[PDB]
């Protein structure tokens, strides 16, 4: 018996710094997703990792989750696992921060969503947001990683760098 | 013409509402949130958030609220689905643990002390009590389970079972697994 439980992956002392917490998160995601390619499973645990990591970082986040490119027709993002309050069910590519990340295949960092044309708010209290797209081997958008913050300008290049790595791990470990 | 509401508002209500009001409001929110699509991931993800916040406001110290769904490839195995809480076990075999037994017996399991539960599979070592409600198909088979963990012993009772079994039926009719 290791003495550990799955839940233990989300322990981060206030004494750890940001680089460490995020490094541990990637490693935990790797350990937890090694066993199955089931994307719901891996993304669900992934959302918890992200949520808890950010709560430990003292970034006041209110949502941490994923939308996945709908299996049906013309690219639409459909709500996937998340930690946080009830969210919008579907987003068309090109619409809002998530839809913009999906059409551009690029990371979006929004310092104030009320000054962002076309913003699609799922939580009225969200002030800033970061969206990182999950790209497949053939370079198509598979879904996005989306984090909201209750304060303006909550995210920067460090979050983008970490999230982009996590998106790579996700594509290599999940089957959509 | 903005309604002035946001999706998140389904989980924004006073904790001064009594339990029957809160649970009845949850069933109504799930219905309105799931009307537009049969996608089960979307529907169970918002569901997990509804359940989590309802119990937080009822002042039950829960640590997990979520779902497991029967693996398509194998109808005797549960695969981790959407949830609110800490990282959890990825797969559970029918007949094993509280979740696996709710699935094999097709009966709600209300557990006051998880460590007195033979074969308990702890995803969170701090879980002390738990309730698992199986989601049943028209065909009468287990589609998955609704799973809630609590940090204190004796956190659940049959009113929870009654409302969660209604929710499970709404999930079956609203989702395509
Ligand atoms: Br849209
Ligand atoms: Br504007
Ligand atoms: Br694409
Ligand atoms: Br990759
Ligand atoms: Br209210
Ligand atoms: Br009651
Ligand atoms: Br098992
Ligand atoms: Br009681
Ligand atoms: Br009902």
């Amino acid at each position: 018996s290791t003495g550990f439980h799955h839940a233990d992956h989300v322990n981060y002392s206030s004494n750890l710094n940001k680089e460490e917490i995020l490094e541990q998160l990637l490693l935990s995601y790797e350990g937890l997703s090694d066993g199955q390619v089931n994307w719901v499973c891996n993304l669900s645990n992934a959302s918890s990792l992200i949520w808890h990591a950010y709560k430990s970082l003292a970034v006041d986040i209110n949502w941490a989750g994923f939308y996945v490119t709908q299996a049906s027709e013309e690219n639409t993002l459909i709500l996937g696992p998340f930690q946080g309050k009830v969210a919008c069910q579907m987003i068309q590519f090109g619409k809002g921060v998530c839809g913009t990340a999906a059409s551009t295949k690029e990371t979006q960092i929004v310092p104030d969503v009320n000054k962002y044309p076309g913003h699609i708010a799922c939580d009225g209290e969200t002030k800033s947001e970061i969206v990182v797209p999950i790209i497949s081997n053939d370079g198509k958008t598979l879904g996005v990683i989306d984090i909201d913050c209750l304060d303006y300008e909550g995210f920067d290049h460090v979050d983008k760098e970490f999230l982009e790595k996590l998106a790579k791990l996700i594509n290599k470990s999940c089957v959509f």
